[PDB]
This record gives structure tokens, sequence and C-alpha cells, in this order.
């Protein structure tokens, strides 16, 4: 079948990967890219079973075969003509034997560039252009509405409570970061910027939560989890955001991703909760 070169951004620059001109049987092992390809009605025949842990993505993949993270034999059984994964995938060499494989270095694409790459893969760059323009126009208005309510210089911090540890995020690591820092243009506290610049995110020792706190503090957590321990302390209660009642929780399983489906949901939810402040 006809091929085309997909130009993958990597540490080494650009890596040309020959893929089908029109991919007919895509297996998406990296859930980051699943929503975006689905949004573009890509020919997906297998998807990481991780999508089922997001309420947003689960409803979009009900009739697609689910694949275990290391189940190479499942991937092979689906007879893919294209495989999408992360460069962290231990099995990349095995996957390349099955089909053309794009193992994304996630951090090389911001969330809009990422969806543009999905458009390039499936030959729907026009659709992405329209989606992008609509997204920028909507979130530009959202930004004005939110900054008018809270203040133009409003900063925000995203914590995630996960497996009894605390994480904080840079501007493009999901958990609402793309919407908050890029689309809405809210500020990131300097200390948090510095702590997340190199890797895009960081674990936060529990004693250091206050060092990274901004005007607004958003905690991503599981709906079925009890209150995080770090929200109980005197340190927490004395944060200006917490005193101003500018602190709220969001559903981490909804907020993990940065695909167009997740983006629509989190844009709406974040705008609602920000405009409802103070709590
Ligand atoms: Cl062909
Ligand atoms: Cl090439
Ligand atoms: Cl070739
Ligand atoms: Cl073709
Ligand atoms: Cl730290
Ligand atoms: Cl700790
Ligand atoms: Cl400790
Ligand atoms: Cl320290």
């Amino acid at each position: 079948k006809e091929t085309k070169a997909f130009n993958l951004k990597t540490a080494k620059g650009e890596e040309k990967i020959d893929i089908p001109k029109d991919p007919k049987r895509i297996v998406v092992m990296a859930p980051t890219y699943a929503g975006g390809l689905k949004y573009l009605d890509a020919n997906i025949v297998g998807v990481s079973d991780q999508v089922d842990q997001s309420p947003v993505l689960a409803k979009q993949f009900k009739d697609v075969d689910k694949v275990g993270a290391e189940d190479v034999e499942k991937v092979a059984s689906l007879k893919p003509d294209l495989i999408i994964t992360y460069n962290t995938d231990k099995n990349t060499d095995k996957l390349k034997k099955i089909a053309p494989t794009i193992a994304f270095d996630y951090a090389k694409y911001n969330y809009l560039e990422q969806q543009e790459a999905m458009g390039d893969i499936v030959g729907k760059s026009d659709e992405v252009k329209k989606w992008k323009a609509d997204w920028e126009k909507q979130t530009a208005q959202d930004s004005k509405d939110i900054k008018a309510h809270l203040g133009d210089d409003t900063s925000v911090t995203i914590f995630e409570d996960f497996d009894k540890k605390i994480y904080a995020y840079g501007k493009n690591w999901g958990r609402g970061s793309e919407v908050l820092y890029q689309a809405f243009g809210l500020q990131m506290p300097k200390a948090l910027d510095d702590a997340t610049k190199k890797e895009g995110w960081t674990e936060v020792p529990k004693e250091e939560v206050g060092k990274y706190a901004g005007d607004v503090i958003i905690t991503a957590k599981a709906k079925d989890a009890a209150q995080p321990e770090f929200q109980k302390t005197a340190m927490w209660q004395n944060l200006e955001a917490v005193q101003n009642k500018y602190a709220f929780n969001v559903d981490s399983s909804v907020y993990w991703y940065n695909d167009p489906y997740t983006l629509d949901v989190i844009r709406k939810d974040l705008k609602k909760q920000l405009l409802a402040l103070p709590t």
C-alpha cells in the first residue's frame, strides 16, 4: 500500500518514519494519543486498556478491542498497519517487527502540536485546523471571563493526590495544565515553574506543598479517595489560596489526558469552578 513519511520530533531532531498514507488498522498503545485519533475518526482496531480508566475516553472506545500494556501478542493478533506508543515502551523493537511504529517522545509536542500530528497521521489536517481555530476562539473568551472575575495576574497550582504521593505539573502534562496555563493563560508560580521545567512535572514532598502554592490551588484526586492528607495541615489552612477559598478538587481520572474530548470536558468544568469562586 501507498506510504508517506511521518516526521517524528525526537531528541536527535526529526526521525522519518514510513507509515501508510491511509492507515486502515491502527493500534494505539499510548493512551495520550487515543482521544485525538478517535476525534478524527481514525481507523483504530486496538487501544490501550488504560482508556477505560477515564470516564471520558471509556465511552468513546466501547466497541474497540482493549490491549494490555505489554501484550505484544495481542497487538500482533490485530494485524495492525500502524502502531502508536511512547518511546518509554520497553517493547518498541518487538512492535516494529509487527508494523510501522511511532513511539512518541511525548514531551516534544505541546497539546495543539500533538493534535496536529494526529491530523498528519490520518490525513485530516483540515479538520484539525478547524478544531484548533474553534478551540482558540472559545478559550480566548473563557480567559477574559475568568480573569475579569479573579484578576488578570491570577496564578494557579495543580497538585495530584496519587498512590499516597503528591505531584505538581508544568504547563503541558495533563491534569488541566494545558487548559489553565496555555488556553486560559493563567500564571504559574515561579517556584513551581522552576521545579517542573526540566521534566514537565515533579513529585512534591508533603512538607513542601506551600513552597509551590499560587493564588488558586486545584487538587486532582480520585472520586473514591478520602481527603488527601496534605489538605489537613496547619500549613495548608494558612495558604492564601485556602484562606481566600480559592481551592477545589477535580476528578483525576477525567483530567489526566489532553486530547480534544478531555479538553472539552475539563475546559467546561474548570471554567465553571473558577467562576464559582470563592467556595
Ligand atoms: Cl495503496
Ligand atoms: Cl524516510
Ligand atoms: Cl520508503
Ligand atoms: Cl492509500
Ligand atoms: Cl521539591
Ligand atoms: Cl514526603
Ligand atoms: Cl516523610
Ligand atoms: Cl528542599
